[PDB]
């Protein structure tokens, strides 16, 4: 690393990991479109084992940019359009509710209150039926946006059904494989176990459980170094050689919706750069994340525009991560640890680590 990017990492991550007790860090920044790595503490504690640049961290909903960029991927295929109707792709969603509920709404999280969380109870594909079928709207559909991991992973179950493909297997041959992600897993391989860290809650060791529509919404493990390359792909998407998938990735910084100073894209979020950072390390506490507010469509919407700030936060019950980029500033960073911590935290630290090399 150059010296400016080691100064302000550890000056900036050892007082957040004593802060908040984190056992175990991998940090990546983008710096001219070269990744840097850093790791600190234990993926097992119990057993010893560092953080490496190899060890497997719990995405948490990190997970839905991965599933809003194969949606796009989808688009781009033709296999789908965000104008068309959630019925077209489930038509037993026949309650009246869902009438006037469009793809778009379930990517954006504008289909009018669908709940944060699939319910733990929700094991089969009957269940799933059932609870969408019974849910019923706090508002009309593109009005108002609130956070749901229910509505982003309805759209990645619907976007695959064209091709044909389960979403775990379309999201390896078409997002995965091209970008030469091979060490990001929905399931972690057995002869892999050896790498996947611990996550951390209260003392106990824990890995996330199987749940409905857990891949499509907060499902994936990964590396420091794919998550690099992850960010480099978003980055930079002119690079990427398949087509459908350059424009996948482009059509998931599109902006579709304004809330305050932020726009929702396909599980990225984005706002202007240059940023206030106030905004965004305040906007990302729960307190505001997870409410519901007000939106304006953006009409139509902007393609993914250069000089943005994008990002995603995602926790499972034992790990914490963030990444953000500037396409702009080609910069960029991945930050993944084995405690979830809080968001504030995350995103200031960010800030502080990517501000000073810009
Ligand atoms: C995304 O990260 C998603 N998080 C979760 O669904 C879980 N925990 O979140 C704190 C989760 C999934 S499986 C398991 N054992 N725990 C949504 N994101 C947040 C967030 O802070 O980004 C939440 C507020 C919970 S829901």
């Amino acid at each position: 690393a150059p010296q400016q990017i080691n100064d302000i990492v550890h000056r900036t991550i050892t007082p957040l990991i004593e802060q908040q007790k984190i056992p175990g860090m991998a940090v990546a920044v983008i710096y001219q479109g070269k990744p840097y790595y850093f790791t600190w503490g234990y993926a097992d504690i119990a057993k010893k084992q560092p953080v490496t640049q190899q060890t497997l961290f719990e995405l948490g909903s990190v997970s839905k940019t991965f599933t809003g960029v194969l949606g796009g991927d989808a688009i781009a295929r033709g296999e789908i359009k965000l104008s068309d109707p959630t019925t077209k792709y489930w038509p037993e969603l026949t309650a009246k509710q869902w009438n006037g509920i469009t793809l778009l709404h379930l990517a954006t999280y504008t289909a009018g209150g669908l709940p944060l969380q699939v319910p733990d109870e929700v094991k089969s594909s009957s269940d799933l039926l059932r609870f969408y079928q019974n849910w019923q709207p706090a508002w009309a559909p593109g009005t108002q946006r609130l956070y749901a991991g229910s509505s982003i992973g309805l759209f990645g179950a619907l976007a695959v059904k064209p091709s044909g493909l389960s979403f775990e297997q379309a999201m390896q041959t078409r997002v995965f494989q091209p970008l030469k992600l091979n060490h990001t897993w929905i399931n972690v391989p057995p002869a892999e176990e050896k790498n996947y860290a611990w996550g951390y809650r209260e003392g106990k060791a824990v890995h996330v459980s199987p749940g409905a529509l857990d891949a499509e919404a907060y499902g994936v493990k990964s590396t420091i170094e794919d998550m690099a390359r992850w960010v480099q792909s978003n980055l930079k998407p002119l690079d990427i050689n398949e087509k459908t998938l350059q424009q996948g990735i482009q059509l998931a910084q599109s902006r579709y919706w304004q809330t305050g100073d932020m726009y929702q894209g396909l599980g990225w979020e984005m706002l202007d750069w240059p940023v206030n950072p106030d905004s965004i390390i305040n906007g990302s506490d729960n307190k505001i994340a997870l409410a519901a507010r007000p939106v304006k469509a953006i009409t139509p919407p902007t393609p993914a525009v250069r000089a943005s700030w994008v990002h995603k936060t995602g926790a499972t019950g034992g790990f914490g991560s963030y990444v953000a980029f500037i396409p702009e500033k080609e910069l960029g960073i991945v930050m993944l640890a084995n405690k979830n911590y809080p968001n504030p935290a995350r995103v200031d630290a960010a800030w502080q680590i990517l501000n000073a090399l810009q």
